[PDB]
């Protein structure tokens, strides 16, 4: 099945998921010079103070921190959105080396990692219905640069030893995702897709301008995870990023001048 290696990676995905070659694929390069300021965009509204994290899961391609999305506990609205979107999970994409790992790029620059906070449009009832819709998801993407530690990430780093292999999970209650956010909520936005199979074109992407800094030790710990299952040959979970896709004349809008 699909992965990130030479024989099952991004170049191969189109065979099983032909939408890989679609008109609104992600990620993209964000060319800042050609992203137009849109004064009709609203500020983003991030309402996470009642977030209820549940669990952390190594799914074979990343680690997901899952939330209770059966009520409006942690929601995203405003910005480019015209609905309420409920947080279901966050995860990261990252590199084998600090100079690569993000999915989006900014003027062709790669960050060491990218955080995705995944939300679904509550008018569709459930995540599974939302992913059948062109406005079903909103993903808040945040770049990670290596520098100082991010204290609000450390609780995630600490638990990774307990979910080293595919299919492992651990309780992860009482995690506050607000400690993963940068100061500014200035963003770019464009219509796109999931960046992993099934690559569905459901996503309003909201990419924050301001990176967060994480330490070299924090990202090192991410790189000790495994793609494989327990008892299988060890394959370090690194370079789980899709490269930038053709923009296909979409326009990226900026909330800021
Ligand atoms: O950002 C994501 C959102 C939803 C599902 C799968 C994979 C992803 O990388
Ligand atoms: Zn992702």
């Amino acid at each position: 099945h699909w992965g990130y290696g030479k024989h099952n990676g991004p170049e191969h995905w189109h065979k099983d998921f032909p939408i890989a070659k679609g008109e609104r694929q992600s990620p993209v390069d964000i060319d800042t010079h050609t992203a137009k300021y849109d004064p009709s965009l609203k500020p983003l509204s991030v309402s996470y103070d009642q977030a209820t994290s549940l669990r952390i899961l190594n799914n074979g391609h990343a680690f997901n921190v899952e939330f209770d999305d059966s009520q409006d506990k942690a929601v995203l609205k405003g910005g480019p959105l015209d609905g309420t979107y409920r947080l279901i999970q966050f995860h990261f994409h990252w590199g084998s080396l600090d100079g690569q790992g993000s999915e989006h790029t900014v003027d062709k620059k790669k960050y060491a990692a990218e955080l995705h906070l995944v939300h679904w449009n509550t008018k569709y009832g459930d995540f599974g219905k939302a992913v059948q819709q062109p406005d079903g998801l909103a993903v808040l993407g945040i770049f990670l640069k290596v520098g100082s530690a991010k204290p609000g990430l450390q609780k995630v780093v600490d638990v990774l030893d307990s979910i080293k292999t595919k299919g492992k999970s651990a309780d992860f209650t009482n995690f506050d995702p607000r400690g993963l956010l940068p100061e500014s909520l200035d963003y770019w936005t464009y219509p796109g897709s999931l960046t992993t199979p099934p690559l569905l074109e459901c996503v309003t992407w909201i990419v924050l301008k301001e990176p967060i800094s994480v330490s070299s030790e924090q990202v090192l710990k991410f790189r000790k995870l495994n793609f494989n299952g327990e008892g299988e040959p060890e394959e370090l979970m690194v370079d789980n990023w899709r490269p930038a896709q053709p923009l296909k004349n979409r326009q990226i809008k900026a909330s800021f001048k």
